[PDB]
């Protein structure tokens, strides 16, 4: 068993398709999103249960930005990468607890996600992007 496809860049961690870097140092949300860039991945989105526990382990026990916004006025939350939003992991109240304008997402210490304002500076963040073939 495993995945034909499971090669990542130096400092990524795989887990099944994709690598994933946990970025330290911070940044706003929109300066997260152009480290993760630079590094050619995008800010990470998460589709199980099982990426999240493995989120969870290995990301920063304060938080760190995702790739989840909500752009279109209507409080429609979706991933920066184009991915649709199945699977979610809100912390009690959220995100319907959140102010207007709170328009990006964190993930906390326990891996459970949060509204925050983009202007937040945050001490960590996460970039994934598909595993490459060899």
């Amino acid at each position: 068993s495993g995945f034909v496809c499971n090669t990542c860049p130096e400092k990524w961690i795989n887990f099944q398709r994709k690598c994933y870097y946990f970025g330290k140092g911070t940044k706003q949300w929109v300066h997260a999103r152009y480290a993760c860039d630079d590094m050619e991945g995008q800010l990470v989105s998460i589709h199980s249960p099982e990426e999240q526990d493995f989120l969870t382990k290995h990301a920063s026990h304060t938080g760190s930005w995702i790739g989840l916004r909500n752009l279109d006025l209507k409080g429609e939350f979706i991933w920066v990468d184009g991915s649709h939003v199945d699977y979610s992991n809100w912390a009690p109240g959220e995100p319907t607890s959140r102010s207007q304008g709170e328009d990006c997402v964190m993930m906390r210490g326990s891996g459970r996600w949060n509204a925050a304002f983009c202007d937040r500076k945050l001490g960590a963040w996460v970039c994934d992007r598909l595993a490459t073939c060899t």
